């Protein structure tokens, strides 16, 4: 027979038809992946949870040498596991420290400032804008960029960096390794200044050296976080965009309700398809789940859109619904390495979308739906632009 | 039966299949365009040579209402007719003036430092760069703004407007007239700017007012020549870039050859595959053409790049050559609206080109050339973004 393909469709603003198909008829099932690779996707709730909670499947190890990927590995092995080199290098208390919006208590103010800069800039140029190089896209760079304690004036330089750095490839390219080494540098130059840092994940870097991990190890964490961080925020941002341009009631409800913000951003983080890929595992032992007996080495992808479209656990998971009783969704993940910026994340996203329905109240999309390009072999899901009107 | 739908492939490196199938068995050919209208698209150099230099088939019409369309229209009505009006208005002297390369003596040298200090800054920065947002888009509108005689400082939202006004849309989209206005209001501005403008289009067009046409006119002209010749060079310069990123060989001829660049952005023209719509035409009586009897008020479609690579008028067509006898393409047109700034065109490309071959003289693709991502709905083919090596 035939083995379904993966990843699924590169469109964002509905589900796709495949998905919720494997999670009815195979949600544990046998996909060739764009390597050619053979692994076993994952599309169901229940069992998308299981594999998030059961560290005999390893995200350590998808980098390892030899074993199945869904795409080319572009940055060092290493640094698959991150947050498992942050913990064992004494790093976890900055990093965690930067990562809290309660340990930068400007933060909030500052963030609305600069989401309300952003959209003033466009207001007066008049509509219509691409939300994406007009707003996501900067204010992203803008919050990650003051997070590690660095100047905002090479952001495009570094957006750009993360637009080759999160390619997916059947094959390894030149040009992933050399983009990782060129940024890396970067970081290294600014962590190394004469001036030497203060504020932010460098200026905690710097006075951690003094202190009684190298340079590379320091740049390496604040370069992943950077773009790991950039670009998770800015395409589901423009996710949340596209849902509330789509369904202006949503946009009617947050102006006459501010407080259901967060309720609001939670039930967008489960609808939302940024997530262009799935999460990777490779099984460390044999593990029975569902019907399927995964064997050890073997790879295994939780698709996220399965699991959080799921009826089993969301009634009418096609619908927007901010008053939901119970919404325990996958968006940041599951288990040991679920999202350690989950709070960041949500505040990043709540404030820019309070400020985006107060000052484009009529907001809309410039062209139907299905007319936007949405970008293909890369990570995220996300249009190439975002044309409105207001 | 079923007719062949236009337009092609969206891939620009290659020449679709597609367009070779349709010049061997139907070069006039019944087609159904994305807006679900008929047309007849041409594609054998000979019969496209005939459709361009018979007035019959008309440019002007391709506007009317309630003709043939092979998109919605994005811009009034008028503007199709550019030229037509540009003489009627007595504009044809300052614009003829604008146009011309001739006309302004430092416009070379001027074009030479715009490009180096664009690649010494991608070389400062250190590779993969985006050779799209970091060069040929930058160097396109620096020259346009130049042109008209208005600042860079807004470049980047022109460009922008640029990216809405070549949509290709099935339906009438908002936002097309929204963006017009929008930035049809930027120019107006610029040409009624109370320290009045000198320099360029804009210059020549307030000099012409206090002589003994309207505002709106005036700026219509201004924003149509900026995004054509913006839009048209910048994706041409593109599509070149590709040619000598992928074919070494030819900038290792030109590093060596330097008085040959004339001839090779000749030929590069010729194989260039930016145009990706056809050049319409409604015919205004009956005409036969080929072995097919076109009747008035139908559509007509001249497929560019069928005539450029077709074998009886370019041996090995498929084959970059910067030696060939006789290179009678037609990537500026043919006929009464042949390209207006032809000169203006293959200037900007030599001296982008001969700079960029200087510079990166190991520029290569920072990805297998199947991985970029080429824009859809859009007038031109394009890649997203340009990530190359050197
Ligand atoms: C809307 C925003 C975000 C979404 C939807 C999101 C989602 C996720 C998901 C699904 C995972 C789990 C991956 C897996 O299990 O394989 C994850 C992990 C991670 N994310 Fe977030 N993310 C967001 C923002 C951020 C931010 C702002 C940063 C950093 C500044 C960040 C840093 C990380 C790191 C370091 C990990 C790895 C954790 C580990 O391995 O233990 N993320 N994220
Ligand atoms: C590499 C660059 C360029 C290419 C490949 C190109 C190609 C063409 C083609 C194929 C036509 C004929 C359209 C038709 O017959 O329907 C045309 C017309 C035209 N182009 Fe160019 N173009 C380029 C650059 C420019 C520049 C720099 C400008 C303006 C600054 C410009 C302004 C125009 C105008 C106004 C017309 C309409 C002429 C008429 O209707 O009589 N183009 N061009
Ligand atoms: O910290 C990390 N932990 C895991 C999981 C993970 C966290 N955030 C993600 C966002 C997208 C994909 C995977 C992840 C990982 O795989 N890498 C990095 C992040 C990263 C920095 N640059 C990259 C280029 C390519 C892929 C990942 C990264
Ligand atoms: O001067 C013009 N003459 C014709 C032919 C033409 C010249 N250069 C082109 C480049 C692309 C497509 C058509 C043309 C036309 O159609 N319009 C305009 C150009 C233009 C300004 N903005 C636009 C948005 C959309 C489409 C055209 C224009
Ligand atoms: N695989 C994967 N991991 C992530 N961690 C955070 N975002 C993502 C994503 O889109 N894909
Ligand atoms: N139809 C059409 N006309 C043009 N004139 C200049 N460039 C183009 C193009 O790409 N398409």
């Amino acid at each position: 027979p035939p083995l379904p393909d993966f990843p699924l469709s590169r469109r964002g603003d509905i589900l796709p038809a495949e998905a919720e198909r494997l999670r009815a008829e195979q949600p544990v099932a046998r996909v060739r992946t764009m390597t050619g690779d053979e692994a076993w996707l994952v599309s169901s709730y229940e069992l998308a949870k299981q594999v998030l909670e059961d560290d005999r499947f390893s995200l350590k190890d998808t980098a390892n040498p030899g074993v199945p990927r869904q795409y080319a590995l572009t940055i060092p092995p290493e640094v698959v596991n991150n947050m498992g080199n942050i913990n064992s290098a004494g790093l976890r208390n900055a990093v965690m420290k930067t990562l809290s919006p309660q340990a930068d208590r400007e933060l909030g103010g500052w963030l609305e400032a600069q989401a309300h800069q952003l959209l003033d800039r466009l207001i007066e140029q008049g509509p219509p804008a691409d939300l994406r190089d007009g707003f996501t896209e900067p204010y992203s760079a803008a919050l990650h960029c003051r997070l590690l304690g660095i100047p905002t004036d090479d952001w495009r330089r570094l957006m750009s960096g993360i637009d080759v750095a999160f390619i997916t490839s059947p094959r390894t390219f030149e040009g992933s390794a050399v983009n990782w080494y060129k940024d890396l540098g970067y970081m290294v130059d600014r962590l190394n200044a004469d001036p030497e840092p203060t504020e932010g994940l460098l200026g905690r870097f710097a006075e951690l050296r003094r202190s009684p991990v190298s340079d590379e190890l320091l740049a390496t964490v604040a370069l992943s976080l950077f773009g790991a961080g950039a670009v998770s925020t800015s395409a589901f941002l423009q996710h949340a965009i596209i849902a509330l341009a789509q369904q202006p009631e949503l946009a009617d409800r947050l102006r006459a309700e501010p407080a259901v913000i967060g309720r609001a951003v939670d039930e967008l983080l489960r609808y939302n398809l940024s997530i262009g890929d799935a999460l990777p595992r490779i099984a460390l032992a044999d593990v029975r789940l569902g019907e399927v007996e995964i064997r050890a080495g073997e790879l295994v992808l939780v698709l996220i859109e399965g699991a959080n479209y799921d009826p089993a656990v969301f009634p009418h998971p096609e619908r927007i619904d901010f008053d939901r009783e119970s919404n325990p969704h996958l968006a940041f993940g599951g288990g040991q390495h679920f999202c350690p910026a989950s709070a960041l994340g949500r505040t990043h996203a709540e404030i820019a979308l309070t400020a985006l329905v107060e000052k484009l109240p009529a907001l809309r999309l410039a062209l139907p739906v299905e007319q936007l390009a949405w970008r293909p072999g890369f990570i995220k899901r996300l249009p190439e632009r975002l044309p409105v009107l207001w």
